[PDB]
């Protein structure tokens, strides 16, 4: 087609300038997160029952809701939690790209059924479902530097007036509180109370009563008299709105004109809902706001409306209400756009000086320069036509690609300056020869970078989706490139187309070389040996090659995991948090931008034992030499925290994808699989565990991701005695209920707000096994009495953490593979260790386990399918079942020094090295065909040489290759291979593909013009 | 018998959390005397009315 191209140019401009437009306009319509959706769509399923237990709740609703679940479509499976603080969490991940909007219906919908048979104190609580992510955006923070506002004081006003301001603005896909909202506190004393001989429930059901909402119809309204002429609206009894008028609830009265109100019983206030989890602030009382995405919005875009709305509200209520920005996931999104942009921008730079060198002119590397920005701008109309969106992934899938459509360009012009050199005609008529030499190759080479390339976007779950975003990415650029090489650089170079350290010094290094090439070659197989050292080198240094997924990256933040022991405390924690803030703020002084530490939000449980301190340091400008970064000041950071009492305290630095498959490790769940209560299972499972440590052969770390029985304080009422005396088994529980762990009465309204009233006996009147005894019950006859009259006490275990996999009891393990050893191999052994445990207990992977399981190992598989459509492609590009393979034999050269990842530096088989490894195998094979096309083309024309022609043809053929493999190692060797900061991928990428990109070239020119040799006389020979 | 108390009562509320739903374009409620309320959403022409 070029050839009629070429004759007209000057519509292949209008086919040029629509693409440079979608390609334009598409860039405006393109979302921009900094990672796309990869994880399998979950939803989880939470619930409370103030004051609780794992038993408590798991039966009364972890199962019974989970009963049910059933009939929900693509269901993987569904794990549950059943934790000591009345939480219920029961989220359920579901087949890959099941739509997430219609699970969370069924889910959802499906609890719709079982909630008939939760208990009220639930139902009103209520349970919530949602899709499944607790990690994205930025995350706000409010902090008060001047000890006016507490917590909860904080966390109300981020409520009242600035919650749904953010909530609803350009991106904001979910916003969630980081505290509660005021709420009717209540807080009782049995002393102040059994003096009046009330008790909880004399006060609950009064609040009741006193604080509601009646009914009253209109004036006419509903049928009237005739000619009536008023109608109104009546308005009785409506709720409370104060502290003040809670004071004043008629409680008891007795002959005296005795007025007992509320006010006295117990004490009013307003305050937080939940009251276990502090928040704060470098030291400070906080109470942020998480902000996650929005599906299809901006990620730098809403990050900038989040912070211009809360600008324009800060200007608002007295103390000083300071915003933080702890966590903004945005700044690293644009630094790596303002790289690569760079590298792209940077990497045409490279095309205009190199080529310069090479071809005496001017108005040629002006063509690379009009197609680069072409054939990028443009992809990004493909993109944006596949949904797909700007982010890190399909970012480096373009720089990953920037190597494969610039040598195109090249490819192109430095034929036509050949032909219209080597005794040559014209422009015109140059590109008309020379654009028809490559013509086919430049097709077929085509079909065949479709394949090592489309195969992946078949992969597996969470990853394999990373994969997809590089494959289409790729081969969008890739085959983009090749439609225009066909269509306007052929009208660009012809149309425009017309040191002595060099040319003076190339003209004959040339020779020289083809020269030096020329003859080792009547030997043939001189170097076939040689060669298959190179191969059989690779199959050694693939194996001892290690292997990961994404390489873990230095960004805003990173957390410290602090965790007292078996029963401790929030004050006893907090001290603990105090210090992880204080040998981070001072000492690490000039990195530690701020911590923001809760406790109460462990990672395995919840309660005053654990809580966990995140930590957003400076700058990554101001955070200079390698000492100042993460993979750095966790290091000291760990250990100084280490010599510290009973604590465990943790530091470790975030993976790339926060909510995504981790660890190279396992995840395995051990199942109940029937009777076997709690106990059996716990010598279940610490059979294996150390049955698992007797085995550091095959690795390990197997720990249980759960929670030891600790000790529990257990009541008994008796049923007998609570007969005799008049003492109803209901009146007992409701004040010892109450009392000690509160209850949820109704709401009232605050400031045209409603809010909850929660009511539950000052803290100093449940502390400890004793005051119990201060609690006191009415009878009947109307006597208080006390617990020990109908009720007896014992220490004991149970379980603060009762977790469960699908439907059944279950208990979770994690741990890693071998330092020497595979993620697959490390995972049989844990299921032959399991093969042994008592018969009962089933055994069952999940999580990253899942995957690897499931799908994992099909690399194989599928680019066998690659290597043959590569086979039959290719064959077909020339005429031979036979020629094709003088192709592929490149594949080894360059993978080997790609994979001098291993010797030359310390990195792994990791994605961004894979995708690079397919990048090099690129060019590699595309220089094969070439050379393997000149080789025939003037041997099959011209009847040229046999041998002849080989020579010739590498000859014709050593410029482009020099040419471009230049640019390119120059373009991939800048802060790519050599960097700092908001990086790690930048490493990932350019190694990989800087070496092995060396070996495809300087082993190249010497083999694919062998090979072609060897064979072409191996097949019709004698 | 109820001003506004319905409004911020179940009003605000559920609107309160009407926020996520793509191809919004606007919302508009209104509660009313009876206790009777009304939140209306309205979508990007095109989107997917179920």
């Amino acid at each position: 087609m070029p050839n009629f191209f070429i004759d007209r140019p000057i519509f292949a401009w209008v086919i040029a300038i629509i693409i440079m437009l979608a390609g334009g306009l598409a860039i405006l319509k393109l979302p921009v997160a900094q990672y796309p959706t990869i994880a399998p769509p979950a939803v989880t399923i939470s619930a409370s029952y103030p004051g609780a237990d794992a038993k408590t709740v798991q039966d009364t609703v972890t199962q019974v809701i989970e009963q049910n679940m059933n009939g929900i479509d693509n269901l993987m499976y569904m794990s549950s939690n059943s934790d000591s603080t009345g939480t219920v969490q029961i989220t359920l991940t579901f087949e890959s790209g099941t739509d997430a909007d219609i699970a969370q219906v069924q889910v959802q919908n499906k609890l719709q059924l079982a909630m008939p048979l939760l208990p009220q104190e639930v139902q009103q609580q209520g349970v919530s479902v949602e899709k499944s992510s607790s990690s994205f955006l930025m995350v706000v923070g409010v902090i008060n530097t001047d000890g006016t506002m507490t917590q909860e004081d904080i966390s109300d006003y981020v409520a009242a007036n600035m919650k749904d301001a953010i909530s609803r603005t350009s991106g904001v896909g979910d916003v969630q509180l980081f505290g509660s909202q005021y709420a009717m506190r209540i807080w009782m004393n049995p002393n102040e109370l059994n003096k009046f001989q009330l008790t909880p429930v004399d006060v609950i059901t009064a609040i009741k009563a006193q604080n509601a909402q009646v009914a009253a119809g209109q004036l006419g309204g509903t049928p009237p008299v005739k000619g009536q002429q008023l109608n109104a609206s009546i308005i009785a009894q409506t709720r409370l709105t104060s502290t003040e008028e809670f004071g004043k609830i008629l409680l008891k009265v007795n002959q005296d004109g005795s007025r007992v109100l509320l006010r006295d019983v117990a004490k009013i206030e307003l305050g937080g809902e939940n009251y276990d989890i502090i928040a704060e602030f470098n030291g400070q009382p906080a109470s942020g706001l998480g902000i996650k995405l929005a599906t299809g919005a901006n990620a730098l875009d809403t990050a900038a409306a989040i912070r211009a709305e809360l600008a324009k509200m800060e200007p608002f209520f007295p103390s000083g209400l300071k915003i933080v920005y702890p966590y903004d996931t945005t700044p690293f999104v644009k630094i790596s756009i303002h790289e690569v942009v760079k590298t792209l921008v940077e990497a045409i730079i490279l095309v205009f000086l190199v080529m310069y060198l090479f071809l005496q002119n001017f108005r040629a590397t002006l063509i690379p320069t009009i197609a680069v920005p072409v054939v990028l701008l443009g992809t990004f109309a493909v993109l944006a036509a596949f949904g797909f969106s700007i982010n890190t992934l399909t970012m480096f899938g373009m720089v990953l690609a920037i190597g494969l459509l610039v040598d195109d360009a090249i490819v192109v012009v430095e034929n036509v300056e050949r032909v219209m050199a080597e005794e040559g005609l014209p422009p015109k008529e140059a590109t008309r020869k020379s654009m028809g030499q490559i013509q086919g190759a430049l097709v077929g080479i085509a079909m065949v970078l479709s394949a090592v390339f489309v195969p992946m976007a078949f992969f597996g779950g969470s990853t394999g989706a990373i994969y997809r975003q590089f494959s289409i990415t790729i081969v969008s650029a890739m085959a983009l490139s090749v439609l225009v090489a066909l269509i306007l650089t052929p009208a660009l170079c012809a149309t425009m187309l017309k040191f002595g350290w060099f040319n003076r010094m190339f003209e004959k290094s040339t020779h020289h070389y083809t020269d030096s090439v020329g003859g080792i070659l009547r030997s043939t197989g001189r170097y076939l040996v040689l060669y298959l050292i190179i191969v059989v080198g690779m199959a050694y240094l693939f194996v001892r090659l290690p292997s990961s997924f994404l390489p873990d990256e230095d960004q805003g933040v990173f957390m410290t995991m602090v965790q007292l022991p078996a029963g401790a405390t929030q004050e006893r924690t907090q001290k603990v948090l105090n210090e992880v803030t204080h040998y981070y703020l001072t000492k690490e002084k000039n990195n530690v931008e701020s911590v923001f530490a809760v406790n109460g939000f462990g990672f395995a449980g919840r309660g005053q034992n654990t809580g966990i301190a995140f930590v957003s340091l400076k700058d990554w400008a101001d955070r200079p030499g390698e000492e100042n970064k993460v993979e750095a000041i966790t290091m000291r950071a760990t250990r100084a925290f280490s010599q510290i009492k009973d604590a465990m305290v943790f530091a470790f630095n975030l993976p790339a994808i926060v909510e995504l498959g981790t660890a190279t490790g396992f995840d395995f769940e051990l199942i109940d699989q029937a009777g076997l209560g709690h106990e059996k299972l716990t010598q279940a499972r610490n059979q294996l565990l150390a049955e698992a440590a007797k085995h550091p052969d095959m690795l390990t770390s197997v720990r249980p991701n759960g929670l030891e029985d600790t000790p529990q304080f257990k009541i008994d009422i008796d049923q007998e005695k609570a007969q005799a005396l008049g003492v109803s088994i209901n009146d007992i529980n409701t004040t010892l209920g109450a009392a000690w762990g509160g209850s949820y009465v109704n709401d009232f309204i605050d400031r045209g707000r409603v809010k909850k009233v929660y009511v539950m006996s000052e803290a100093k009147y449940r502390m400890l096994p004793d005051d119990i005894g201060d609690w006191y019950v009415r009878a009947a006859d109307g006597q208080m009495v006390p617990f020990s009259a109908f009720s007896s006490s014992r220490w004991e275990y149970g379980s603060p953490r009762l977790e469960r996999y699908n439907g059944l009891p279950s208990m979770e393990i994690l741990g890693q593979a071998a330092p020497g050893k595979s993620t697959g191999e490390a995972m049989e052994l844990m299921e032959q260790l399991a093969s042994k445990l008592p018969t009962g207990v089933g055994y069952d992977w999940t999580g990253m386990s899942y995957q690897e399981r499931l799908s994992g190992n099909q690399a194989p598989s599928l680019y066998a399918i690659s290597l043959i459509v590569v086979f039959l492609c290719l064959a077909a590009l020339y005429e031979s079942w036979s020629i094709p393979f003088s192709v592929m034999l490149v594949v080894p050269l360059g993978v080997i020094g790609a994979l001098l990842a291993a010797t030359f530096r310390g990195l792994t088989n990791d994605v961004y090295f894979q995708v690079g490894l397919l990048t090099t195998i690129g060019l590699s094979a595309k220089n094969a065909i070439l050379i393997v096309e000149f080789a025939k083309d003037l041997m099959d024309k011209e009847g040229k040489g046999l041998i002849e022609a080989t020579l010739d043809a590498v000859r014709m053929r050593l410029r482009p290759i020099l040419m471009t493999s230049l640019a390119f190692i120059l373009g991939v060797m800048p802060l790519v291979i050599s960097t700092g900061a908001g990086s790690g991928a930048q490493n990932a990428v350019g190694t990989g593909v800087m070496g092995g990109m060396v070996t495809a070239t300087v082993l190249a020119i010497f083999f694919v013009p062998v090979f072609f040799v060897v064979v072409r006389r191996r097949f019709s020979r004698k």
